This record gives C-alpha cells, sequence and structure tokens, in this order.
C-alpha cells in the first residue's frame, strides 16, 4: 500500500501542529518536535501530518520504520484475536516467558543472526542494548583473568560499594563522531555533539579518530588509504596507553557507518583491520548496528559487507528491528543468571511484528531493492552534486543509506526546511550534512520522485 | 473476569516448561526462568503455565501487571480498529508525536501527577527513567552554579572527550540495599546484591545506610527512632564529605520502600526529614517509584503517604504504569532540546493501555481495595508469624506491598517452591525474605486463598 506522491496543503509545521506543539510545551521542552502526525492516515512511504500534509518520508522516524507506515501485513497481525494477549499481557521475559517465545525468536531474530553469534539476548531499546553489551563484555573480560574459579570475598564486598576490585576500572574504546545512546554508559562512548554530552559525568575511556574520507573516492585512494591507517594506528596506541593506565580496554565499539555524527563511512578493509586489532589485544569487538541494521544498506547487517566469518564478538541492534537486543558469541555467554537482566527484556508484542517484517523483507526481496533503489538515489545525488557544487558536496552512501554535505548548518537547515514544505522529509546529521533513511518499501520510483522535486528546489535556491 | 482458585496439574516447572527452558538455554543463559506461561489462558490474578497449571499469582511479573492478566477493558482497546495504527506505527516521539499524544497523556499520567511536578517526560523502561532523571538532575545543578552565564568553550570541548569541566565530576547519592536499575549509571546507585554489581565498572558516589527497623514496631519505637536518625546523620555527612572531595552531590535517589534489596521500610517521618536534608544541601531529591508506584500501597504513589506538598523534585516510574518516565518540577525542565532525549521516548501503545488502566483503577476504587486487601493479608501474615516463629519473622507492609523474613535463603527458597506447586506464586527479595506483589485486582478473599494454602504448607514443613 502506497500513495501516488506528496500533496502539501500547508507549510510545515501547520497551524494544527503548532497548536499541539504549544500544548506539549507546557508538560515538557517540546522544541525538538518537527510536527504532529496522523499515523492512521499514513501508508507506506508517506507520513501524513495533522494539517493534512502528505509528505514523502525519507527519514523514517530516524530510521526506525522497517516496511513503511500502516503496513497491511502488520494490520492483519493486530487484527488476529489470537494475538490480543501478546499486546496486553507483558511478561517479565527473564523469568516468565511465553510459550511461543523461542519459536517466534526462531521466526524472527535468530533467522538473521550474524555469523559466529549463537547467543541472543533481547532488550527494549538501543541504549540498554549497548549498555548490556558493555556489561557482557566487562563480565567476559574479568572471566578471562579470573579463569573458571570462584568470586573473591574482596571483590564480592567492594562491588556492593562501587569499588575495585569488585568494580574494575575497565574501559570500552570508542570513536570520535560516534553515537551509541545517551544513558550514562553509552554516553561515554558517544562523541557526536556537545549538546548531547555537556554537563553529564562520564567515563575516562579512550577515544580514537574515525576515518574522514575525502570525496570523490576515485580521486583520493592513497590519501584515504593513509587516513584509515593513521586511525588504525591511533586505536592500537590508545589500547596500549590504557593498558598502562591500568584502565584496560575490555572492548571496542564502532558503527559500521557513523550516523548521528554525520554519516561517516570507512572502507571494509578498515573495519576488517579494526576487527583484527581488537582480537590481537583481547578486546571484545562490539559492532553497533542499531541504525545501520535492518537491510537498508543492501544487506541485513551492514557488517556483512566486510565479508568476514568472524566479524565481531557482540552486535547490538534496535530501531528497525522493532525490539532492541544483541547477538553474541557463545564464549560471551554470561556465566550466571541475574547479571545481564532487567524487568521486561524486550516485548513479545514487538517480536510478533518483527517476525512478520522479516518475512516481508525476504518474500519481497527488500535487501536487493534497497541496493537498487539506493544506486538510483546515489546516482541522482551525484548528478546534483555536479550541477550544484555551491551547495552539494561529498555525496556518499551504501544502499539507500546516503548523504551529502552542504556548506553550512544554516543552508543545511534551509534545504531540509524547503524540502519538507515541498513534500519530502529529509534528515540531517553532523553540522552540515543531509541524510537519507528511507524505509525498505522505498522503491526507486520514489528515488526519482525525490530527485525530480529536489532538483527543482536547487534551481530555485 | 477471574478464575475461582488455583488448580495444579503438575509440579512447576512442568515437563512442557522444562523442554522449553532446554531450548531457550541454547540461545542464552536461561537459568533465571521460573517456567513458561500461557498468557492467553491467564486471567485476572491467575497465571496459567504451559503444563496447564493455574497459579494464584502474587508476584505479578515482578510487580508490573497493574490490573491482572487478559483484562477485558484492555482486550476491548486492542479490538478497536481505530487503535491498530498505535500498535504498528511507532513514532520517534521526541520529534514526530502523534496527534493524540497530549490528550492521551492527559487521560493517563498527567491525571496522577505528583504534587509540585508540572513536568513529565516519557521513557521506555525504569532503567532509562532513572538514567535520564540523573541527567536532568546534573543539568539542573550546573545551571544553579552557572546562573545566567552560557556554555563555555572549555566546557564545550572537554565534554566531547569525556573531561571536566565539560563533564563534571558530580555524584548522585544512593542507599545500601537499593535498586534503581542495571545500566551503568543506575547500577552505581544500586546496592542490592553482589551478583548484580560484580565485574562492572562503577561511579565513586556516596552510599548511605538505609534504616533497618526492628519488629514488632510497637515494641521498638525508640530503637527504630534512633536507627533512622543515625542514618539521616550519615547521609548529611556523606554529602559534606563529597562536597569536599569535589564530587558534589547533585541529587539523592531513594525508594519509598526498598524492594529488590529486601522490602525495607522506613517511617514517613524518615522520608520527610530526608527530603529536607536534600533541600538544605541543594540536592535534587529523586524518588524512585518504579516498583512502589501504581496504587499497590493504597495510594497511587507511595510518597503520597509522607503527606508533603513538596515531596520531591523528580519522581521516576515504570512497570505497573506500562510505560516508563519521570515527573519533575518546572525548575528541572531542560534548558534546551536534545539533552534529555532518545529515539522512542516511550511508546504510545503503552499510553493507550495505561489510560484505560488508570480509569479502571479509579472507577473500581482499586487504591482503597489495595489498602483493604492488604490489611487482611498483613493480618493473616501476623497470625502465621505468631503460630510459626521458627519460620516467619518481621512481618511488614503497606497496602498489599507486604513481606516477611525466613531464617535462611534455603528455607526461603523452599517455601516459595512449595507454595508454587501448591498454586501460589510468591516472590523473594534480599537473602531470606518472601515478598508479595499482587496485581490491583487482588482482593481480601485472594488473601484468604493464599493464607490457607500457606498455613497448610507451614504445618507439614
Ligand atoms: C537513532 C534514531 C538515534 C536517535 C538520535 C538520538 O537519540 O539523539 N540514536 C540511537 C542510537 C543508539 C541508542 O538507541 P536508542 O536508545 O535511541 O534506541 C545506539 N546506537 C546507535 C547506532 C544509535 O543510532
Ligand atoms: C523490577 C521488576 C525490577 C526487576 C529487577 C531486576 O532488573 O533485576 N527492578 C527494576 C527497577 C528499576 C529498573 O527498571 P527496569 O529497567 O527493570 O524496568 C529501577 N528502580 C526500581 C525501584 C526498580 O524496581
Ligand atoms: S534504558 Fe532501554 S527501554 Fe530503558
Amino acid at each position: 500500500f502506497d500513495y501516488d506522491g506528496p500533496l502539501m496543503k500547508t507549510e510545515v509545521p501547520g497551524p494544527r501542529s503548532r497548536e499541539l506543539m504549544k500544548q506539549l510545551n507546557i508538560i515538557q521542552n517540546a522544541e525538538a518536535v518537527h510536527f504532529f502526525c496522523n499515523y492512521e492516515e499514513s501508508r507506506g512511504n508517506y507520513l501524513v501530518d495533522v494539517d493534512g500534509n502528505r509528505m514523502l518520508d525519507l527519514y523514517s522516524q530516524i530510521s526506525s520504520i522497517p516496511i513503511g507506515y500502516s503496513h497491511p501485513a502488520l494490520v492483519k497481525l493486530v487484527q488476529q484475536p489470537q494475538n490480543v494477549s501478546t499486546f496486553i499481557n507483558r511478561p517479565a521475559l527473564g523469568i516468565l516467558p511465553p510459550e511461543n517465545f523461542v519459536e517466534k525468536l526462531r521466526e524472527s531474530l535468530l533467522s538473521v543472526a550474524p555469523k559466529g553469534m549463537s547467543q541472543l539476548i533481547t532488550m527494549a531499546c538501543g541504549s540498554c542494548s549497548n549498555e548490556n553489551a558493555f556489561k557482557t563484555i566487562f563480565m567476559w573480560y574479568r572471566s578471562k583473568e579470573r579463569g573458571q574459579s570462584a568470586f573473591s570475598k574482596e571483590e564480592l564486598e567492594t562491588c556492593m560499594i562501587n569499588q575495585a576490585p569488585g568494580c574494575p576500572d575497565y574501559s570500552i574504546l570508542s570513536f570520535m563522531g560516534a553515537f551509541h545512546g545517551r544513558t550514562m554508559g553509552c554516553l561515554a562512548t558517544t562523541h557526536s555533539k556537545a549538546i548531547h554530552k555537556i554537563d553529564i559525568p562520564s567515563f575516562d575511556w579512550p577515544i580514537a579518530p574515525f576515518p574522514r574520507l575525502k570525496y570523490p573516492l576515485e580521486e583520493f585512494v592513497k590519501e584515504n588509504q593513509q587516513e584509515e591507517a593513521r586511525c588504525l594506528e591511533e586505536v592500537e596506541d590508545l589500547i596500549v596507553k590504557y593498558r598502562k593506565k591500568k584502565k584496560t580496554v575490555a572492548g571496542i565499539i564502532v558503527e559500521p557507518i557513523q550516523s548521528e555524527g554525520g554519516d561517516n563511512h570507512a572502507s571494509d578493509d578498515f573495519f576488517r583491520k579494526l576487527r583484527d586489532i581488537s582480537r590481537k589485544h583481547g578486546c571484545a569487538f562490539l559492532v553497533d548496528e542499531v541504525q545501520t541494521g535492518g537491510g537498508s544498506t543492501g544487506k541485513f547487517w551492514a557488517h556483512e559487507h566486510w565479508g568476514l566469518d568472524d566479524p565481531a564478538d557482540v552486535m547490538t541492534f534496535s530501531k528497525k528491528m522493532m525490539t532492541g537486543g544483541f547477538f553474541h558469541k557463545e564464549e560471551f555467554r554470561p556465566n550466571a543468571p541475574y547479571r545481564i537482566f532487567n524487568t521486561w527484556l524486550g516485548d513479545p508484542s514487538k517480536n510478533l511484528l518483527l517476525a512478520e517484517v522479516i518475512n516481508i523483507i525476504k518474500r519481497e526481496d527488500l535487501l536487493s531493492n534497497a541496493a537498487h533503489a539506493g544506486k538510483v538515489l546515489l546516482t541522482g545525488l551525484l548528478d546534483l552534486q555536479a550541477r550544484y557544487p555551491q551547495f552539494i558536496s561529498r555525496v556518499r552512501g551504501r544502499g539507500t543509506f546516503c548523504s551529502f554535505d552542504t556548506p553550512d548548518e544554516s543552508i543545511r537547515n534551509k534545504l531540509i526546511s524547503i524540502a519538507r514544505n515541498k513534500g519530502v522529509m529529509l534528515g540531517g546529521c553532523g553540522d552540515k550534512s543531509i541524510r537519507f533513511r528511507p524505509t525498505l518499501v522505498f522503491r526507486d520510483h520514489h528515488a526519482h520522485l525525490f530527485l525530480n522535486i529536489f532538483s527543482d528546489i536547487l534551481a530555485d535556491f
């Protein structure tokens, strides 16, 4: 199910949205609110607002809608009398799972498991996913050192009062421009934007540079080779430095593509080497596919492009997957219960939906579509870049996971603003980048539709 | 709608459950799993397992089911065609709220707002509620000190790389026996059980004693008075100590009743004084009603019993409320967007359900019922304590939020185990305590159903 195209009635946000924003602003700081929606009248790639505007949505709730709005298969799920319980009887999954819990997992997440990762734990969101992955990593690392032996009394005591040796001074290494969530643990590994971090206590963990590729790629092979190597060298030193600071690096976390930090890419070769470095130093290698995961880059998990049989030790996801969680290697399996745990540990209602989404993705060949429609999109982008260098630069992407840079944040914001009133929703990232996150039912005819609209926006800009 | 009583077919876990546990254990450490459920056939106070056992459930998914299983009002919600969208179109609430977002909030959470707290932010679970409350507190404290001065360049820079002054070395003060979640931030303020904390890096934040009362309370008035005062004095010193350590205490977090740490109570006078201490030192006073919130103690929020007009600055909730989040004072309102934020920030599907739950709680007078049924329960407990001092001690509670202690963890575990096979589900907390967390449709005769099963148990034990 899809509308034919955008149809704007008003400027966005419209008056009905601005009234609503007025109201919500009493209860809370509502400034981030773009506009108020009518999800009931949304279908496929089109988001409909409360003022009747129908926009072509290439932002997809910040990349969290897998197969578009009001998908008929999902409707059918909710319509089943047999599914009511799932929607109104939320279990404490850790202790009282439902009967269908493993089957439905087999129908969903387990069917797209990363290579080498037999283990799977579920979480409600992306930040608890990464947090618990951090914990899993720390637990595994003390487990290396302690061996298959008992907990010490000193440890058992100190841990209750936030002290070593119970609470080790271990670290997780992260990259500049990164974003892994905003709870106090994730937040230490996030390095996106000062407003996200400022005033919040943090952890003294190593921060490494992430490759900054110069475009176009054809023209910069050597430079881009050298940049990556420099970064890789900087990671290694960092690990060493911290081993010596006695703040051992237990794990490394990285995004296949840095998203919030400004859609930053690196070579598969880069990631392949980073994976070895991790291994070489006994660092658990944590790949955060929370935003890149879900097929939009042409493969279910972005890391898949790297072509490795042992791509990672832990992989976190959320967003598109409807539920959060993380896959991991058998060897990372917590040694005892009640260590990695929480009340809800996900939500069977999401798994229900997820199982169907995955099915759709497979039956409708959406991974491939993403690749194809992505190419069309990226091609058009390149064409616009040629025609409008004064505005567009560094056109990049994989699958539909595309973006470009504008000269500054004001223009960046203006273009988004214009496009939105013209019937297209784009996202921004970093200071001055515009980003695309189309749902997986984004066909290449929407890629044209966007290109033909935005083309005319540029001639008039 | 509710069954007549328990009917056990098998031991628990039964064979069908043990097979399922076998399977789930391949993918993850499944040891915490009690048994596998059939939520479809579950009904009001009765949880039905996959082996056909029907148990009287006084644990309520660790206190997260407000009005029992398969509640007909909740069924009706899910059956509405108009609600389908809510269940399958999950918004990034921070930026693209649905049209009904404020109305439904008015129908739900805002209608039970704590005194003095105009502000409300939503979260997906209790762990992120507290994390973000911590952040809100840190942000607010910075503002007090920096008055109308803006962000500094030093701060803006250091914050991106996990350093002061950008990242201040502030602290949140917590109590022994506490439990506030397990993400790395919450976890620092948790002091429940070594297995929960061990091997995880933490924060050097002050930890204060939580009063430990002697029973029966009639006979220990002075001692219990003195214990509380000692604790209060210890809090104050701690704050001072840390002000001097230049690890300023920005906030204090406490549970109205410590749950996971072993259902630890204190006087309303105690909490009233603790609230003043906080105020006196410019500490934000954070009350965590994640488990105590939701009416089970006879009032919607446990802190209400304290009778204060300004009970707190921030209050977190989750579990029974279906959604997470925290209320707070206008003055704690983030100064700018994108500081307290995340992708989903809750889930309108939960709010939908919550609004109805609240309505039920009011129409059916469930707060009062809780109080009444609680009394019956607590009375019976006291009677058993008299008859079986060799097993039962320190019977306590408020509303249905009851518990008692057993001589040791083995007996504690045995009694729970026996009761479960006899058709009652109890929870444990601390080393040797048994705890009650009945849903809000638990009535006096359900208390008598339990008291009778458990009397017979204690006799031939
Ligand atoms: C994804 C849409 C976002 C929103 C940006 C923001 O929160 O300001 N970032 C999420 C993110 C996380 C945390 O996930 P969640 O807790 O918001 O669900 C972790 N890892 C990655 C790669 C992210 O994109
Ligand atoms: C409540 C059922 C629990 C489960 C115990 C556990 O996780 O080991 N405690 C939760 C809780 C939190 C954290 O919320 P959530 O992440 O579990 O949803 C925070 N504060 C209190 C008082 C809690 O009880
Ligand atoms: S911190 Fe993940 S749902 Fe709460």
